[PDB]
């Protein structure tokens, strides 16, 4: 009881030194800023927001409705959506808000299958598996990894969905948001679009454009590819001003984080541009240098996201599984994921046909395309050579720990310093 | 000007706690997190994603985090005593709707505390009315605030389930009544333990899991020092049922829960002498509020068995206002109060009002402290003294002693830490 919460201590400085001298590439890992990981960490654990600002039925909350509503209308000026709420305490709660206002049953939830893509939200088991039911896979193609808006068409035309969401997991290219919305508009199917995994690269003006395009709703996680900690965020037309609005609380917040939130947003506001150009430009020419190396990384015809696809069985010279790499990779203080393709048979595994990575952290750790492409060196040891994995950690732990910075921000600081309260 | 933003909030950010420190809050939603707690929020676990239990991950580089979440978990066991915990959900309404969703239809029956009634949301539709629906709910007593039990398990005489708890929680609900009850009837039981549960940490208030309820659901905020999220103890029936049933249902944040296990660590030690002092100041400060006059609810009960205090604002011997004008007159008194519906509220302004004594009791405040601040509110209801003068003899109370007690080194529980 006593010496436990400095074991929790314990674990967590190995956390942070391992996470400094370790480099990290994952899909849907991001850093948080100094700003507002120690705004994170403040009393505005205390009280509640129990809604909008002027309208509480709770006291004390005259602050919290000044950083609200600066939240909101920062937003507001960098996705250029005429409606926002920053209440969504995760990109989960973001979901299931934006159906239980925009949908009912009375059927189709149009998403990318999970290995096809997709990200457990919409499925059962998950966001709209509890509130939407109905659920029916989006038509991609594994070739050009993207979806074939004709089928998608088709499907929305005779087959007549209520409902139609754009983005996922697996996202190197951007999915036709603007073909759809005829048929989607004509059936009355509304559209949605889940900015969380590219949420930075358009807010950065790059990638994807989903509002100009057509969509009615984009929302998201402000934890992945977006400067903000752990919560979510919804943008819309203002004509669901009271709608959204409402289905949040009772849908729901978390107000530190909405303030972390804040200040990493004007964080994307001013550095953005920079920061998300930098990270497609660092993800390309990683996937070009990777290529080099004797692996087969996906979409070799082109990636313009910050996510990189790799698949492994179909790669020679490796002739290993996915996870077979990915541990390896984890104690060789490079550590990505284990991830389904396309491609895959059935799904019960803990060994998928490949892996995808991500440039984002490393982004804002300052790294350019001269360090990834110093990255390629690190991945490509244990797959092809194949040398001693414990081995190059004496070499990597002494690599990354040279950039405890965090760029694309108004301070630099220690992004993997901790500090003592007591 | 975006340049001068992270010196904006951490202005309002160290003037936050600049505020509540002196300040004297009284809100029963909301409570003060340790020094211990609060540091593994900034941690790097912010960044990080883990899979359900123990492990299990379909991402890498959680290798030291297959170790934390067991802690976290085994803290739930080895505390409550409990079967099985899941410390996982997200949230309070991310832990009440997994478990909504565990067993239930669309269309499935669900007995539980009406808001009117004087319950939280999330309980009625609006979370609630996302997956199952047509919620029911209990009989209840406005004379003798609490649940009707002979009507009760009349009632259940055919729901799917039966849920206890809310945010206006006078007293323990009859888990005991509804137990036998519910089970030949094909239902369940799932005690909602959000503003209570840490109580029952301590060892107060009720004991749900041991009194037939198969699951216990529980908000960090409420009656626990420590992180936001959920917690679910159930049977070990139950175990990978509800693990499941929620890790593909909303998806981990792991700072918080970082925190949540120093927070478990301190409640099995101090989680007594907390629990117990907590209601016993707080009859305090009813009686003392009785004792002035007043008029509030269950004044034969000692108006409550839980740490929320409920005043009457509608037919009280001064007001001839809304409850919540007096709420908002506290406020920038600096005394920190709630809005709570009364079942005779036919609503933002209400009949009543909730106090809560954690944020206060946390401090390590006794008896004769409530005394104080019942004199405090006395200087506004009573003698019409200028809240803002008054404020200044609010200010030298809790300011005095900022440092929190009952965890395991005392800090100042508003102390401010400058990062870069
Ligand atoms: C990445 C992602 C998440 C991640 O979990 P959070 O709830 O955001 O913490 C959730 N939902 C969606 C749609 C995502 O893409
Ligand atoms: C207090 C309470 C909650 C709180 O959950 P949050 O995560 O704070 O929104 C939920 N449900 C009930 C019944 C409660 O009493």
């Amino acid at each position: 009881y006593s010496d436990v919460p400095k074991f929790i201590r314990d674990v967590s400085i190995k956390q942070h030194e391992w996470m400094r001298e370790s480099i990290k590439l994952i899909a849907s890992e991001n850093i948080t800023s100094l700003a507002v990981r120690e705004a994170c960490a403040t009393d505005f654990m205390h009280r509640y927001a129990e809604g909008l600002p002027g309208k509480r039925l709770y006291q004390g909350c005259k602050y919290i409705d000044e950083v609200e509503t600066l939240c909101i209308e920062l937003s507001k000026e960098l996705f250029k959506a005429e409606h926002a709420n920053v209440q969504p305490t995760s990109g989960v709660v973001a979901n299931l808000a934006v159906f239980f206002a925009e949908t009912k049953p009375g059927d189709k939830l149009m998403a990318l299958s999970v290995p096809d893509g997709g990200h457990i939200s919409h499925w059962k088991v998950s966001a709209a598996g509890i509130r939407g039911l109905k659920v029916i896979n989006h038509p991609f193609d594994p070739e050009e990894m993207n979806i074939d808006a004709d089928a998608m068409v088709k499907k929305i035309l005779e087959e007549k969905p209520k409902l139609i969401l754009f983005g996922g997991s697996l996202f190197p290219f951007p999915h036709p948001v603007a073909d759809a919305y005829e048929a989607a508009q004509e059936v009355g199917a509304k559209i949605a679009y889940d900015g969380a995994h590219v949420l930075g690269l358009i807010a950065g003006k790059q990638f994807q454009d989903p509002l100009r395009e057509g969509a009615e709703y984009l929302m998201g996680s402000t934890h992945k590819t977006f400067f903000g900690p752990q919560g979510g965020v919804i943008l819309t037309t203002k004509e669901n001003a009271d709608k959204i609005d409402s289905h949040v609380f009772p849908g729901v917040h978390h107000l530190h984080h909405k303030a972390g939130l804040a200040i990493a947003l004007a964080e994307m506001l001013e550095f953005g541009e920079a920061y998300a150009k930098q990270v497609i430009k660092n993800a390309k020419a990683l996937a070009q240098a990777l290529y080099e190396r004797g692996f087969n990384v996906l979409c070799e015809h082109k990636t313009e996201s910050h996510q990189v696809i790799i698949d492994i069985e179909s790669s020679p010279d490796i002739e290993f599984s996915a996870s077979e790499l990915a541990k390896m990779y984890e104690e060789a203080n490079i550590i990505l994921n284990k991830n389904l393709l396309p491609w895959d048979d059935v799904n019960n595994s803990d060994n998928p046909s490949g892996i995808r990575l991500g440039t984002q952290e490393c982004t804002r750790l300052g790294m350019k395309e001269k360090e990834m492409e110093e990255i390629a060196e690190f991945m490509k040891r244990i797959a092809i050579d194949k040398e001693k994995p414990e081995k190059v950690r004496e070499d990597v732990k002494e690599f990354a720990k040279e950039y405890s910075t965090i760029h694309y921000s108004f301070d630099e600081g220690d992004g993997f310093k901790y500090l003592r309260f007591y």
